[PDB]
């Protein structure tokens, strides 16, 4: 079973959008969101990846309690939120904590309730609504196999460097 | 200058939607929102009102720091968010704290930045997006005079009882 | 399907043990726990009940986000934690929010993961460990039917008054 | 040993100054402080008192963890902060939780460290510095006996009504 | 228009005074303040500066929501709080987030309300009141031009190294 | 008087167990505890130590207000919690902030109230109760001298490397 380290940038419940400078590893405030919205899960990126858009591959991690920005979480994928924004491809791997038996019933995208998946989708569809020249189109859920392959190829691209 | 007491039900930043039972005065959890959204201001209702829809008149209060549910705040109106939902009329009076000189520059709807007003509007336009058979249409900002008249007539309707 | 109002006294995560004075309805700090423990769910009591011990019947409510003390939550039972302490019978009805489709898959005690139920049990087994002359014995989970009957008879006892 | 109920209005760490309407028992936001200061202890008033200034007698309660506004705490006095402000006499009884053995070593004003007492004094000396026509003079610590007598006489004044 | 990176050490609302070790970049707890006061804005220092006192130049950043210690914020100056303490010169650049149109109306020190500026001043005037052998004198607000020049010369001093 | 730097991993009140990767210095989420328990003090490790078990020496730091994970605190020891777990020796040095006169009355293990020491012990005795193949035996408090010697020898072991 695949697993990897996610650096969490943004705790669940946050309207401050934090990024990491990937040169330094410093956490940065990107912006306070222009919409009255809050990240619906802990959000970050997979360490040692180069995604389909030239940045590290983004990840959403389901947690019982949020963490702080910059914290590492060992995670395994169960699906992916596929999307294109003004930046091009901007896919998000849905994960759960690896090696934690309390998540053993969550193996694939169909094991995550529709209410959670719709909520996550709603966030990404709408959070940029009041920023002009920023859209999102092609927004879909895909299964674990598709998530694994995208992580796989983004690990290879990182190594080719 | 008009002023009144607002009972705050929902602090700013909250995804739990609290109501008051107006028979008892008890605070109740209505629901946890189905959208990844958070109340953009402290939200409640004006005491001793009967609004255009038969409930107390709703109010949004701009505060430097949120309060707890059930707290009274003496407030004065500066504008109103006019809207119709599945319940019919569901207008919200925009207020600031009364008798507080730090808010003396905020007198009318044009004294509130567009970014705040758009954010508030976005909340009310979208927070019910994942609840079926719940829409909102006719969503507009109106000035202080219109707010005063609606409070005025809702105070009179309460007294006629 | 049975439902009722729970007044939440103690949010999940709390080490302050709050009670309600049932004469007045005032919230009171009973004590700060003597153990390094925290209420594992939102905790309160069912309004209009007289339990098997002469106090209102206690309830645990599973919520996506905790509420504040004194808030009402409409809830339905899915099981019960049966126990006897130094006070005699001190049973706790396990509930979920009523009329909320996100909880429709949780119908009976077997629909709640063992890790949650063990955690709840551990709290009640151990939280009084450093208070002398306070024990708990006979600690067991029972199903929804048993919970319904105990609520039923505690509603009747309240009415006979 | 004397004890009484304190209704806490303001948790420790707060810059929102909450009051209770003593007619209704409703919690109200008085104001957000004009100084960058925060209440150094949980702050409220003793129920069923009429102090030397015609309001209920104010109390400071030392707690391991703050409570919410409107919560009752059974407390016993260990000293008093004597002061006169623009309102005249505005004394504050220093208390600890009653019937709690973890506070048994705190019996009188000399059992409270000077750093706490200086901090409390500093708050009350300075929190109104940026509100014009509001001063405080005559600010002193006095012992438990003086605190008891002031509670005593304020209970009698309440009863004479 | 000038801009720079501020490393925030202390979120707004905090009574823990955090510093950065500039050798390592580690965040350190300097002390819990001896006064019942709380940092009135997010507080840190400008990266790649050597101020008039041989430490990095301090900055206050006005934010809609505080950040965590160690977070970078791209900021632009609008004024400066000029002061001398027991350490000699200890000036603080007042900033707002750079490239954020919600702050475009805040260009110079006169665009910041007097109530904020007085509050900030009150903090720095009083927070060391209960630490002996620590004073502050010469405390004044100066405009953006003066702030720019001090940043300018502190950047040059850093480069000469 | 001995002092040292503690890197705090876990703030007081936390049910998320954070660790540091000692290779990188990155903070990691180890796990969310399986018990309804919360760290009773701020918890971390002494920098530049190699304890009796081959990891850095663990420390508990008594603070007036918790810090964030990864923050350094200069501390001095007053005692130690001696224990063996499934990992072998897993001792914890009890500390207070160094160079802070508010802690000058806390010099040795007998200056810490029994209620705190029992609470800390209860945490470590019970927090792994629902993780199988994880026990703790031999759990005792020892005085400052014993703490100093263990730090001493763990500093020497770090240097021999
Ligand atoms: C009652 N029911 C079906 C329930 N399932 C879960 C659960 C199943 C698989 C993972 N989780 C999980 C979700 C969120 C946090 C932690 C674990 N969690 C709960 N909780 C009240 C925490 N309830
Ligand atoms: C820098 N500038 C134009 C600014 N204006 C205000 C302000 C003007 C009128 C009311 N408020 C207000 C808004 C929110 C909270 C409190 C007061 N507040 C700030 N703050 C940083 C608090 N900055
Ligand atoms: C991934 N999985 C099985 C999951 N199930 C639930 C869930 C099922 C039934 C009720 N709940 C529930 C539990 C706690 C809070 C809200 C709802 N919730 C989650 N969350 C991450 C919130 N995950
Ligand atoms: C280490 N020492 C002398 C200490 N004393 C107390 C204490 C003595 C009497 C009352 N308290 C008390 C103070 C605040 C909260 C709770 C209890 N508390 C602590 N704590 C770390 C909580 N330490
Ligand atoms: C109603 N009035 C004059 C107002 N102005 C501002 C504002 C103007 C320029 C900057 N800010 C600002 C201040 C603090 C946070 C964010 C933005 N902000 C508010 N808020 C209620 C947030 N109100
Ligand atoms: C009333 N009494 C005996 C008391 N002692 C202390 C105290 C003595 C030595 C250290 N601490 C200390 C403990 C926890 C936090 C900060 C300092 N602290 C308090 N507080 C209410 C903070 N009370
Ligand atoms: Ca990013
Ligand atoms: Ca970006
Ligand atoms: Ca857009
Ligand atoms: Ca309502
Ligand atoms: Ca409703
Ligand atoms: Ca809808
Ligand atoms: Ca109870
Ligand atoms: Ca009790
Ligand atoms: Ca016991
Ligand atoms: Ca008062
Ligand atoms: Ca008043
Ligand atoms: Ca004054
Ligand atoms: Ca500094
Ligand atoms: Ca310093
Ligand atoms: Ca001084
Ligand atoms: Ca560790
Ligand atoms: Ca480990
Ligand atoms: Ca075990």
């Amino acid at each position: 079973a695949m697993q990897f380290d996610v650096t969490i940038e943004i705790p669940k419940g946050q309207r401050n959008k934090y990024e990491v400078d990937h040169e330094t590893g410093r956490v940065r405030l990107d912006r306070y969101l222009y919409t009255p919205m809050a990240y619906p899960t802990d959000y970050g990126f997979i360490e040692d990846t180069l995604g389909d858009d030239g940045d590290p591959l983004d990840a959403l991690v389901l947690l019982p309690q949020p963490v702080f920005p910059g914290v590492l979480v060992a995670a395994r994928p169960v699906g992916m939120f596929r999307m294109v924004d003004e930046h091009g491809g901007d896919d998000k791997v849905l994960c759960v904590p690896a090696g934690d038996p309390r998540w053993d019933h969550v193996q694939d995208i169909g094991d995550v309730p529709a209410f959670e998946l719709d909520a996550i989708k709603h966030f990404f569809v709408h959070y940029k609504d009041l920023e002009p020249g920023k859209f999102v189109k092609a927004a879909d859920w895909v299964d674990r196999a598709e998530a694994e392959a995208e992580v796989q190829r983004s690990v290879e691209r990182f190594k080719a460097g």
